[PDB]
């Protein structure tokens, strides 16, 4: 229950994996597309945890203009999606943004924060 009526984010997103001002509460409109976002992470580990699948999300806050975010960050198309990754700590993937829709801008929902 975090799209009020309308499809958009009646709270405001923010990363909270930095507490960045991700989006403004009103400025995303609301995306339950089965999205999937593998940890930008990767890095080495040696062995790793046994997850090396990302998180088949599917809301999203799909914005239609990626100048609305602040300090957020863009993860080059890992293999086929631009994912997104907030500026302050590039990570994500918090965002999704498939090459099919250069304006479809997606925010993972449960990938950030509200208020
Ligand atoms: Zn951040």
């Amino acid at each position: 229950e975090l799209v009020s009526a309308e499809g958009r984010n009646r709270k405001a997103v923010l990363c909270q994996r930095c507490g960045s001002r991700v989006l403004q509460p009103g400025t995303a409109l609301f995306s339950r597309r089965q999205l999937f976002l593998p940890s930008m992470r990767k890095k080495p580990a040696l062995s790793d945890g046994s997850n090396p699948d990302g998180d088949l999300l599917q809301e999203h806050w799909l914005v239609e203009d990626m100048f609305i975010f602040e300090n957020v960050g863009f993860t080059k198309d890992v293999g086929n999606i631009k994912f997104l990754v907030c500026a302050d700590c590039e990570i994500g993937p918090i965002g999704w943004h498939c090459l099919d829709d250069k304006n479809s801008f997606y925010v993972a929902l449960e990938r950030v924060s509200h208020e």
